[PDB]
């Protein structure tokens, strides 16, 4: 029978927004397909998923033989003229296609979010088919002063980093929406604002336990509050499941900043 597959042998399916997710798609092909018209698979990505529809490959058929349109929900349609099925009949046909996750709504963060298809031949549909759900993270941090942890300071500005053996060793770039990339260029970097409460966060990233042997994530200061001085060192952070979604912002981590001197104008 039908199915569809996430092809990632972990435990755990958490992602970082933009990162590949790779599916496969596997459809029986009727005995009596040369005597139809079309074969179609549409595929529905909950919401949270964009597949790509340029990744698809169907094996043992060539992208002249059939038809890939996007749709609206982020999904696709695959039409194939059932002349084009004769070999396959009754066999399974394999398709393979990669998504990502791209956060538009933060309610998602730390929500399952399954791939769905379904084929139909002519107008006759299969039972719709779903993947395993995959997951992302995020982590909520609020800015306060150092000796009074009640006091929120707006005008901090932080970037997404990882560091590793004491030093900061890839810098993000991108967000939730967009994607993220990590590498080695201090430029274009994604940063953060606090205004007066306090409040930043960043969402859409895989758990800690996903990264490389020695990585963490930290946020890195580099603006202080006004009246404070520029923190020296990034600081750590942790995301787990749920470690976003179960505070209100006003909740997360605590990041504590000292009082600086002023300058002469
Ligand atoms: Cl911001
Ligand atoms: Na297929
Ligand atoms: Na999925």
């Amino acid at each position: 029978s039908d199915k569809k597959t996430l092809n990632d042998n972990r435990s755990h399916h958490d992602f970082t927004a933009g990162e590949k997710i790779n599916y496969s798609i596997e459809t029986v092909v009727p005995w009596n397909i040369a005597n139809k018209k079309v074969y179609t698979i549409t595929d529905n990505p909950s919401k949270g998923l964009i597949m790509d529809a340029d990744t698809i490959q169907i094996e043992g058929l060539a992208s002249n033989k059939y038809t890939v349109k996007k749709n609206a929900d982020n999904g696709f349609t695959i039409t194939i003229p059932a002349a084009n099925l004769a070999a396959f009949a009754g066999k399974t046909l394999k398709t393979t296609v990669k998504g990502h996750l791209s956060i538009e709504d933060l309610t998602l963060i730390d929500t399952g979010i399954p791939n769905k298809a379904t084929a139909k031949v002519d107008n006759e549909a299969h039972h719709e088919v779903k993947s395993e759900e995959v997951f992302t993270g995020g982590k909520k941090f609020v800015k306060v002063d150092g000796s009074n942890q009640s006091k929120t300071l707006a005008g901090a500005q932080f970037q997404l980093v990882i560091v590793k053996n004491g030093q900061v060793v890839k810098y993000a770039h991108g967000n939730e929406k967009d994607g993220y990339t990590f590498d080695t260029n201090n430029t274009n970097v994604a940063t953060k604002t606090t205004g007066e409460n306090g409040q930043f966060e960043f969402a859409g990233l895989k758990y800690s336990e996903s990264l490389e042997a020695g990585e963490s994530y930290a946020v890195k200061e580099v603006k202080a509050p006004t009246g404070y001085d520029l923190l020296k060192d990034p600081v750590l952070f942790t995301v787990t499941k749920d470690s976003y979604k179960t505070v209100q912002a006003a909740d997360g981590q605590k990041i504590s900043n000292t009082k600086k001197g002023g300058f002469l104008p």
